[PDB]
């Protein structure tokens, strides 16, 4: 039958979905959620064969183990084991597209596993076997007798073995195929991987049984009263003496409880329901459930018979809230929301694709540490676990239909074809089935990219008819389609527009607008942090601020899915796109987290953190404004931090407790500020932290900050005459310095500083020379290719120029004696193929005390694609341990992404002036410095800098992290302007215009002198 | 034109089609039907099927009817006549001034149907007036209400051909036959018959 | 598989659906509506048996005709011939509610044709077969070989022929069976046939 290769079998003798059960037969281990005694876990050592193809499977491996088997531990994929190569295409398939075909040569793995059953479980009841996810599709045999069948990798599929099974050792076989027509369903841009990689579990349930419930929560208009209103549904003999009791708890506290017997009201001219009944329990004053808040009560339904024998008991979470959209806006419990949301898929670098409690822990809390309330399952449903605490610490939870067939051509050709409908259809109505009790899930959606076809409204309204509390959305087709009740496009920018043809993607502030339209916006996907990423952040918080229409937004995304390689010598490094030999593959494009695959945080989270923070703030005289972005809580864990600093040195500070109700204000006058005696900029920085610890952060967590310029008193303090003259030796090929025990030196022909001493110590490598170019970004390379060069890209704009191959021709090189001081005048053209690219003027003016005061004055021709940047380098001769600076800190930041960084004084040990993306790039830039020290040297001026032991050569030519060498001494880079980074997205040029270096002439000044 | 969709004898009514696992084989009696039949310029309206309750099966239906071919009106009566599944009020065996009001699928008068409240739908009857044997009385009280009520459209007559079967006599000779007559049990006798015409196509 | 007690699978191998075809090769033909060569009719007569069960259907009848076979018009409801009885019910089904189950006792209409195909069909193109009523569901073979399944009595069943048949003479066998999980889907209020 190859049922593998048919979209109208999806599945065999598979059971009814239906929410989480458990079988609980006390009643008491339900209402605490304790470990059920009828739910068991197969999860361990089992036994596997990999074979190449399904016909080269032996038939004596369902009668018993083959002995080539090897014994791995399950939930696992399999090439995580090495038994196969994971592969990293994006949009493109991993097989040839030939629907509903798949290659002959399928990689199959073959699981078994011998266990035993107790007779109890035999002897009465039904005993069903669970597989939460198999990846993509498998048969299943029990004692050699086949069982059944199931596709679609991420929800669970459950059989019936009571009729299998005999008491004592029982032997399970799994035969697992990569591909299935249900991988034309499952092309999401992530590595591709197979498997049985999440739990298998056995479950026993009596006969007569609950076999689904519903819990729906309604409220009067301002939330004082609400009815909880659960259906219960029987499988087993109807019996007149049997009843359902659901109760309600808050703690320890039942706050009601209702019982009756099966019977519906009557739904049509046939009746109603007998084997179902719903219970109907008012609640007054419940406490709402919110990302803000989880509060949450437990309801434990009850199947039992009228004298009061316990038959079992099934329970859940609940979480009293409503979300509706209504007059344009999406409203949980009456209040509209702003979403800081985040896409997240289920990643490990070490495991794959399989999912532990302690990374869904870990990485809950650094999202809501770094103010993320919302998460969109990027893009199936996710294992179980997710929803349950993300009830309970509180996120809101996009849960997604497993329906992405990007690689389509067109991409609706399968979702507009009503043959796939019914497969469509399963993994929607099979995914509501299983998650509709979980208060966090607030939106439905249909999947991703799949263009826009009718099996999607089709879709569409089956949910909005079954489930009516939460709304549905979907992007394909242009993201404002008939099958969407929110506009959710995946990377519009915020005020420019990319009329795509047929499926635009306009300014967020101009589509809300478009004629007739009046829905909510929040992105299902924007700012892509790929790399050195996230320029223009700031943008979309601004606009959604000012926008009640627009609604927020999910990052893309949170974690890098980069995975975890070994090197000769047995040590790991983060791998990519074609590093196990997989092709064709999309290389770094697997790689868009805020978080490194290992959960370390690149830099871009903490702007993330900043911009998407709870308390906003004004400044008016002494007056500070905090308002409060919180819908439902008083900042009842919040105490604001203030202080004030000279140039780093604090002069003042003190704390005031913050008492602000949701969306209210509250005034905070800072005491007199008693002046300064020094010239230099005041400084004042505020900060919001939790004296008090949560389910989610530690105590002294900061959970908002600001920083605002104050009085400034510009130094007009003459330096006085020194001590000394520098004196100018000049040769026919240098002009010297010497001043004391330092001496400078200018090479004639170059027209470069090319050494300096201090006594007979060399400080550079390198001479000091101007630098226009960088190692190019993630961004700035985009979809550009050796093999296929997307000569739009700015990476290929500034090549094609001559940017990085243009040599600095000498225009002149002088040099006179002033009264105090020695003053050398150089200037240099930048050419390529004839061409003047820019042209550097300069003076070093070297005095009696010492310092050298560079000026730098640059033209760019306007016709040359916007350099990089424009700024100095040298390969300086030592090392030093530490970094201080006076500037933006501590983190890396660059011109469209410094908003989170503060003006301080800042010391880092060097490595962390160097951040480690996978891919190698310009990087460790701070910017807004106004000294750096480093060793006995100080530079001040304004300007940006990196410095790091790694060139902007080598980084360039070097593709992963790991192959890195430190080079000798240090690489300085320091640049009067840099370049914005951009992201919006990373297939296309994404720099705003205001952060382009095009003003065609460009100054600035720096002093370097000894420390 | 009509799918070839009723689960009549189900209880409740809806019990397959608001069961997602039915929804593949629904669809595809709805699906099939519209890419055979849609260049006909004679089909005016889809309809969902007859007589299987109102399940959610049927609202993801009608709506990929109306994504597909927005050229035609989709209706369909189950579960009351007038549901979230019908773009026209469709009523079978709703009387003129008379209310029968069942629960939960009421047949109001047709006349007090169109106007309740929040209503706007044109009401065409699915089947009315029902012609088994010496029948048709108060044919015409349909008739003078659908000329008063513009948003009163009609109806089709239930039905056109009685289904009698023939079988022969000991002598041979012909005989309508009806429900049991050939041993089949259960069966429900002579409702079969309800035609205009007899099934030999002579008038009643 | 007993196929026909899986709403799962209501049908297999069978093609897309699509409005009436043709495939004139003259235009004018087409313009006219005239009968089209290349659409042939196999309507007729045919060979038939009826057995209680798909279970009692011998495997012989797949490679040659049963000798107790009678010759009878196709199309035809096998009750009209005799071969079972019609039954009248209208809202209680005909059969026990067990979805998606259908009786053991289930009439099955072994129904087969030997006919001829000229080279030309077969050198170039394709070939199918359209039923376009069959009640409730059948199996299909050709020449002996397994081609498909199909439910829904009211609308065609089409399967591609072309890599089943041969140049002269070839034979089809169709099994249909009476009672399939679409019987839950076809309780109208008319003769069950
Ligand atoms: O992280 C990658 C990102 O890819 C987007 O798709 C881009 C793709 O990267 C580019 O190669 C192709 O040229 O354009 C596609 C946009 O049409 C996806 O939209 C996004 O979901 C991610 O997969
Ligand atoms: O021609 C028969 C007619 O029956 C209607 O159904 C009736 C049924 O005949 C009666 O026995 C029962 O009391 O009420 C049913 C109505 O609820 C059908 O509605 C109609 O379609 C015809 O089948
Ligand atoms: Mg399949
Ligand atoms: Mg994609
Ligand atoms: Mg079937
Ligand atoms: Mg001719
Ligand atoms: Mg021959
Ligand atoms: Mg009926
Ligand atoms: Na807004
Ligand atoms: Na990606
Ligand atoms: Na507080
Ligand atoms: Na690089
Ligand atoms: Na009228
Ligand atoms: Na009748």
């Amino acid at each position: 039958r190859r049922d593998w290769e048919n979209p109208g079998v999806t599945q065999l003798n598979r059971l009814a979905a239906h929410p989480p059960f458990a079988s609980w037969r006390n009643s008491e281990e339900a209402r605490t959620d304790r470990p059920s005694q009828q739910l068991r876990s197969l999860n361990g050592e089992w036994r596997f064969a990999w074979f190449p193809a399904p016909e080269a499977v032996p038939e004596s491996w369902l009668e018993c183990d083959l002995p080539e088997a090897d014994t791995v531990v399950v939930p696992s994929n399999w090439q995580m084991h090495g038994y196969d190569a994971p592969i990293y295409t994006n949009v493109t398939y991993p097989i040839t597209v030939n629907p509903p075909f798949v290659p002959t040569e399928n990689p199959t793995g073959c699981y078994s596993l011998t266990f035993n059953v107790d007779e109890s479980w035999l002897q009465e009841g039904q005993t069903r076997i669970i597989f939460d996810g198999v990846n993509s599709a498998f048969h299943l045999w029990c004692n050699g007798r086949w069982v059944g069948y199931g596709q679609d990798s991420r929800l669970p599929s459950e059989f019936d073995l009571s009729a299998f099974l005999r008491a004592g050792e029982n032997r399970l076989a799994v035969m697992v195929l990569r591909w299935s027509d249900g991988s034309y369903l499952e092309d999401q841009d992530m590595w591709r991987m197979s498997g049985i990689f999440r739990d298998v579990s056995l479950l026993h349930k009596p006969t007569t049984q609950i076999s689904d419930f519903h819990v729906a929560t309604r409220f009067n208009d301002d939330f004082s009263r609400a009815v909880l209103e659960a259906e219960v549904q029987m499988c087993g003999e109807l019996r007149d003496y049997l009843r359902v009791t659901v109760s309600l708890w808050q703690g320890e506290t039942q706050v009601a409880s209702g019982t009756a017997p099966f019977g519906g009201e009557i739904i049509d001219e046939r009746g109603g329901y007998a084997d179902r009944v719903t219970l109907r329990l008012n609640v007054e004053n419940p406490k709402l459930w919110s990302a803000e808040i989880p509060n949450l009560y437990r309801a434990v339904v009850e199947l039992h018979t009228a004298d009061g024998t316990l038959i079992e008991a099934e329970a859940c979470d609940v979480g009293f809230r409503e979300v509706r959209i209504e007059n344009g806006l999406l409203l949980l419990n009456g209040k509209p929301l702003l979403i800081r949301g985040v896409n997240r898929h289920e990643h490990h670098p070490l495991h794959g694709q399989v999912m532990d409690e302690q990374t869904m822990v870990q990485d809950i809390l650094l999202m809501k540490q770094n103010n993320f309330n919302a998460v969109r399952c990027s893009h199936y449903p996710n294992h179980p676990l997710w929803y349950t605490l993300c009830d309970r610490y509180g996120l809101y939870v996009v849960d997604e239909a497993n329906i992405e067939t990007h690689g389509m051509v067109p991409m609706n050709r399968l979702t507009d074809d009503p043959r796939w409908l019914p497969a469509m259809s399963e993994r929607v109505t099979r995914m509501v089935q299983r998650d509709r009790n979980h208060p966090s899930v607030i939106i439905w959606s249909l999947g991703n990219e799949s263009g826009h076809g009718a099996n999607h409204d089709a879709l569409y309204r089956w949910i909005k008819s079954v489930d009516p509390s939460r709304p549905v959305q979907y992007e394909g087709g242009g993201a404002d389609t008939t099958a969407t009740d929110i506009i959710c496009p995946m990377y519009a920018r915020v005020d420019e527009d990319q009329p795509f043809p047929a499926v635009p993607k306009w300014s967020i502030k101009k589509w809300l607008s478009l004629p007739g339209e009046t829905r909510p916006l929040i992105l299902c996907q924007y700012a892509h942090a790929m790399g050195n990423s996230l320029g223009g952040f700031a943008k979309y918080w601004q606009a959604f601020r000012q926008y009640p229409r627009l609604q927020g937004g999910f990052v893309w995304d949170w974690v890098d899915q980069s995975l975890i390689k070994y090197d000769e010598n047995g040590n790991p490094w983060s791998a990519y796109g074609g590093d196990f030999g997989d092709t064709p593959n999309d290389r770094q494009f697997c790689m868009n987290g805020l978080v490194f695959a290992d959960r370390t945080p690149h830099p871009a989270l903490t702007e993330a953190k900043h911009q998407q923070q709870f308390f906003q703030f004004r400044l008016s005289g002494q007056t500070i404004e905090v308002t409060s972005e919180y819908l439902f809580r008083h900042s009842d864990n919040e105490l604001l931090h203030w202080m004030v600093a000279l140039d780093g040195k604090p002069l003042a500070s003190g704390e005031v407790p913050l008492d602000v109700a949701p969306q209210g204000k509250q005034l905070i006058e800072l005491p007199e500020l008693p002046q300064p005696e020094s010239a230099g900029q005041l400084w004042l920085t505020v900060r919001v932290v939790q004296p008090n610890a949560t389910a989610w952060s530690e105590a002294g967590h900061i959970s908002a900050w600001q920083q605002w310029r104050l009085a400034e008193n510009l130094s007009v303090t003459l330096p006085a005459a020194s001590h000394a003259i520098p004196h100018l030796t000049t040769s026919e090929m240098d002009f010297c310095i010497e001043l004391g025990n330092k001496r400078w030196q200018f090479n004639r022909q170059s027209g470069f500083l090319s050494q300096m001493w201090i006594g007979d110590k060399k400080q550079l490598l390198t001479p000091l020379r101007d630098q226009f170019t960088r190692a190019p970004l993630d961004n700035d390379i985009g979809v550009s290719e050796a093999t296929r060069i997307d000569p739009n890209a700015w990476v290929e704009r500034w090549k094609a120029a001559g940017h990085y191959q243009a040599e600095a021709a000498l225009l002149q090189c002088t040099a006179d004696t002033l009264a105090d001081a020695v003053l050398i005048t150089t200037a240099h053209a930048w050419q390529h193929q004839g061409k003047t690219l820019f042209i550097s003027r300069k003076t070093y003016r070297i005095d009696g005390s010492g310092q050298m005061a560079i000026t730098v004055d640059v033209e760019v021709a306007s016709d040359t694609p916007h350099p990089a940047r424009i700024g100095l380098n040298c390969q300086l001769a030592q090392v030093a341990e530490r970094v201080n600076w006076l500037g933006l800190g501590p983190q890396e930041n660059y011109p469209d992404r410094l908003t989170a960084a503060c003006f301080d004084r800042w010391d880092l040990p060097l490595s962390d002036m160097y951040t480690p993306y996978v891919f190698p790039s310009e990087n460790g830039l701070r910017c807004g410095t106004r000294e750096l020290n480093y060793g006995p040297h100080q530079w001040r001026g304004d300007f940006q800098f990196n410095i790091s032991r790694y060139s902007q050569q080598q980084l360039m030519e070097t593709s992963h992290r790991h192959l890195l060498h430190a080079e000798e001494g240090t690489w300085l880079n320091i640049d009067g302007f840099h370049m914005g980074i951009g992201g919006d997205d990373s297939w296309s040029p994404s720099v705003s215009a205001e952060f382009q270096l095009s003003a065609g002439r460009y100054h600035y000044q720096l002093v370097w002198c000894q420390k």
